[PDB]
């Protein structure tokens, strides 16, 4: 209605005197640690309830109706879990037997420590690729050749099919433990802000570029070509050229059968997603395409007749726990930090999506402990890093899921897939398992459709997407993530180093000040020039502030004072023989400043001192309380630069100048 | 006097309608690039005058007294410069003549391209230390041994004093050429903000660590001990331990002479600095101590009698230009970048100091181009990277210097030294030259006295000093600088990621809003809770903003709605059979925001939508125009979230809320 106020001009001291401050809280280091560490039994029950979330949803279960919905989702997710679990094992260069272990043991551990209800912990295509990247680098194929077979001229150094996998499993187990330990450090030290640096364009471009490396890696299994497992700079680029050079040594039985299930699985997935209003339960195309593949491959001897590529290496049994090979963490610490941060990023990403739909809150630090113990327990049973795939997550959710009981039932299907089931999957072609992974790449391949949308939005965030996408292609995949985090943080520094400074003016007959580069009918005070400077001054943008002040006043505070003394020497000699016109004051509207960075405040006092020699006052308008208290501690208020130079609002600074000129001509 | 206003409550649209905006300037790339490149001869003359500043100060000379001032400053600066060059030649592991070379040609090159008047370009202790470090890393001593001399049992692999100096000089010349190329690239691309990242505490800690390493190296040289030129991690600690282990294999005469000249030089420097009011011209302690050392060392055969360490390797002549061995840049690019940036930082610091002391202006890009051309010209004459030492610079300023003519005269001394002066310097002990370097370390060793001062000041900047000082000691010296810049950028990001949020309240009978954690007698509106959030929202501080909102409203917008929906299903079943109390609105005083990082504006819109479901309006107070224009493009103003939700000032929102409560109960 009517916005009218009437108060005196409290600049800095007319308001600080009659306003009593609040005494700050004392540190009291002796008692601070005592009050923090609680001794009551209620705190002991609270830390156990959070650490073990199973004690919350289990007592209040709904066995009446939940048991019917969990038994149907467990057998549905179990069949998809035992297939996607063994399919993702090829991305880690590990035998297909250890892929099923990643779908049974991590579920058992993510039952008494997990804080989610609609998350199916298991393998992941992008995560398994980063695991397989360090296996090929630290244990290539040309490192296990054995001379045996009485060759023609030289020693017969045939392939090492057999004991070669033993070094790959132990290497992947050491990586699994080191990833789990890092996740426990994040949960133990209660540091969760380290994963906030993974922005949406950063994680979006990373998963998009990772889909290309997954497509190239899986295409090698489909085409049945033998590459040289290149790694380093241009890893995906070099291996893509080698694939085109070895096209002649392909297998038509694998390409035709591999491309067939690609079109079938993609069509059924697209048909079921579009016509969702008529069929609520998604058709398990992953399961029906595998059962029919093993049946056809069992009739005709695809291994002998067509010389196809089958598994024929499933022993159908468990294995004793193997202690991790401690001592190889020096050459894997750099890559483990990249795998441990993407396993948690996707865990929270998929978790929060299915959290607002079921209306339940997911703890942040608890997921670090949940997946931390999961990866550690998985390392003792020859498993790789566990995560939650978005496709497998939607299986137990769309079919009907309430708690992790359905996930435990999903582990029973994998349980029988280790002892009894597995012999029937012997003649299954490797191209079939290498095709269900490519079908799930549609979600990440369609993520490129955001670049035209992000360009119309904030352009700096669109560059981060393209930067992370290209950098995670040239210099590997794990190194590209670290190059994306540094580039994303650098973009934040570049946005605060080059602020958006304006020529703030006054709206007639009011007190609201708007920029002069946006509005025309604005009147500036006679002589006074207002300047606003966002992105608080630090050591890097303190030089830009000088160029900012020199551009809004028209002159330079240094060159003007130098020309004054250059002409002053003519005055002291003429008696022996015989610019700064418009700028009267400078009101700095530093209202968007948060910190000081005393390294830069030393030049801030110099600005007030330089303009003081040329009779130009430098006033302040909207300095906050947390900043003014910081200027006093940094040695700014001397005998000449008093607090009266500062003001509370922007209009008080202009009103103080108009009253000073009227009272003093 | 009286601050009174009377205007309607223009929130967002009551002000944007009747206020016509200014049309932004069109891009017009063709005309923009056409208007940028000027064709008139005036712009050509201007850029020629700027690129070659020699054409400016030459026509306005003051020969009458400037001739005498420049000749005396030139002889003094030439003596000081040849002494500092023959001293710093040992820091670069190069023979002593190449120091004199590097003290002659850079001076000639910094005459037609430099834009300063009181800068004596030459060697530098830190730069020479870095050059020597990278030379020892890329060319150790055990890589040149030759088996010759018919030893006792094995081949006599004597030391290679001699032919290895050619390789060392070639490596130093390649390094200097690469540094010059990097500086010319930085100057041509007009990129000057890259050196603004070197804050005052960062460069202070770097200079402190460099002074410590220089002290260690000069103590190694004085004690005449033979180390193993360790490099890498903890190199200074390892070489100090090796020195302490080889104390017995020293020379008592050399150590005594070094300690004596150190004490004498320090005492004379202290006496001249303290009693400056009586003697304006500083006593050249370096010149007299070198003269007396050469006089004493020439009497007795210190090389034969006391087995002292002398130079005896001065050919007293020039050398033809040698083309640099291009191809060794991939293993020294980072070191060259570090050397170039530290040299430019020190040069700009000295220039700004001696320019604000003499009241003249110095350009940045022109100095960059000048030093780049100087290093390039030095690379073609077997010289190392040139800079401006603070001690040598103060000589020509205290003795009286006006233009670079004194610098050109300062090269005449080095000119006659290259040919004639230096044959008498044959029996001079190396410990004497290794002492003035330690004597000049007093300025950098006293820089540690700022840590107690910076701790009372901004503590985050005090940590950067200690972090840079320690990190530039453990992992070399060049790598410590890169670890310091990244640490400073991370500290800047942490200050904008964890803002200082408050509980802003209202002062009675006024319109100024202050924090509630600082003032006691403050009244908040009935139900309304004002919140201020500095450090504008980006992808990393969004969870921080969520936590801040949840802490300032007392509840969580998610848990409240979850409990409401959990209690709602009890209502729909009871008819078949038979928190958010105080918070009325949320005025976000986002006045300290500059950018919004649309990745974060999505979560902001999500927050606004979530609080709408619980009947809690989220209003804005001080959103700038540059932020609203960004939110409009980032898809924020839908059919429901209109612009009326925003306000211009903080009191307007409270007034609108009170009017709505009064008109609608």
């Amino acid at each position: 209605c009517s916005y009218t106020v009437s108060r005196p001009v409290y600049s800095e001291l007319a308001f600080q005197q009659q306003r009593e401050r609040r005494l700050p809280e004392r540190r009291t280091l002796r008692d601070s640690l005592a009050r923090s560490c609680s001794c009551s039994r209620k705190r002991a029950f609270g830390v156990v309830k959070t650490l073990l979330p199973i004690l919350d949803w289990l007592p209040k279960y709904r066995v009446k109706e939940w048991l019917l919905s969990d038994i149907i989702s467990g057998v549905s997710t179990g069949l998809v879990g035992t297939l996607q679990g063994m399919a993702y094992a090829l991305l880690a260069a590990v035998p297909v037997q250890f892929g099923l272990y990643s779908a049974f043991f991590p579920i058992l551990t993510y039952f008494v420590f997990g804080t989610s209800r609609h998350i199916s912990v298991g393998p992941f295509p992008v995560v398994s690729l980063m695991v397989g990247s360090v296996v090929l680098s630290m244990a290539p194929d040309d490192h296990f050749l054995v001379p045996s077979g009485n060759g023609s001229a030289l020693n017969s150094t045939t392939l090492d099919t057999g004991t070669r996998d033993a070094a790959r499993v132990l290497l992947a187990s050491t990586l699994t433990l080191l990833v789990g330990i890092i996740q426990l450090v994040f949960g133990g030290l209660q540091i969760g802000f380290i994963v906030r640096y993974l922005a949406d364009p950063l994680v979006g471009g990373f998963t998009t570029a990772a889909a290309f490396q997954v497509l190239v890696s899986q295409l090698k299994i489909v085409l049945n070509v033998s590459t040289k497992n290149y790694n380093g700079i241009l890893s995906i680029i070099y291996t893509l050229i080698e694939i085109f050079q070895n096209i002649g040594d392909t297998n038509i039985a694998d390409f035709i059968a591999g491309l067939l299930t690609i079109i079938v699985c993609m069509a059924v997935k697209e048909l079921n997603d579009r016509f969702k209003h008529r069929i609520p339960v998604p058709i398990p195309i992953e399961v029906i395409v595998t059962i029919i593949a093993t049946a056809i491959s069992y009739g005709a001897n695809l291994e002998k007749n067509y010389n196809a590529g089958i598994v024929k290496s499933i022993p159908s049994g468990f294995l004793p726990p193997v202690l991790p090979s401690v001592g190889l963490f020096s050459d894997m610490l750099a890559a483990s930090f990249s795998i441990a941060v993407v396993a948690y990023a996707i865990a929270v990403s998929v978790g929060k999506v299915y959290a607002t739909k079921h209306d339940y809150v997911i703890d942040g630090n608890q997921e670090f402990i949940a997946f931390g113990i999961s990866n550690v327990f998985s390392g003792f049973f020859s498993c790789f890093v566990a995560t939650t795939a978005l496709s497998r997550t939607a299986v137990q959710e769309s079919t009907g899921g309430k708690t992790q009981v359905a996930g435990l039932i999903s582990a029973v299907i994998v349980m029988v897939a280790i002892v009894a089931l597995g012999r029937l999957l012997e003649p299954l072609q490797k191209s079939v398992l290498a095709a269900v992974v490519i079908a799930n790449l549609k979600g990440m391949f369609m993520q490129v459709c955001d670049v035209p949308r992000l360009w119309k939005q904030n352009k700096t965030d669109a560059v981060i997407w393209v930067f992370t996408c290209i950098m995670s292609i040239i210099l590997g995949l794990d190194l590209g993530l670290l190059a994306g985090l540094l580039f994303a943080l650098l973009t934040v520094v570049l946005r605060v180093q080059f602020p958006s400074w304006n020529g703030l003016g006054s709206v007639p007959s009011t007190d609201i000040y708007k920029s002069i580069t946006h509005y025309k009918n604005l009147e500036e005070p006679e002589g006074v020039k207002i300047l606003r400077f966002s992105s608080p001054i630090f050591y890097g943008n303190v030089d830009g502030f000088k160029k900012c002040i020199n551009s809004t006043v028209g002159f330079d505070a240094i060159r003007v004072y130098n020309k004054r003394l250059k002409a002053l020497r003519r005055i002291q000699k003429l008696i022996k023989k015989g610019p700064k016109v418009p700028i009267h004051s400078l009101v700095l509207d530093c209202g968007a400043v948060s910190f000081l960075d005393v390294v830069g405040v030393r030049s801030l006092r110099m600005i007030v001192k330089e303009f003081q020699r040329i009779d130009v006052n430098v006033y302040f308008a909207l300095l906050q309380d947390d900043v003014l208290e910081k200027m006093e501690q940094c040695g700014f208020f001397d005998d000449n630069i008093r607090k009266d130079r500062f003001f509370l609002t922007v209009h008080d600074a202009i009103l103080h100048l108009q009253n000073q000129v009227k009272s003093r001509e």
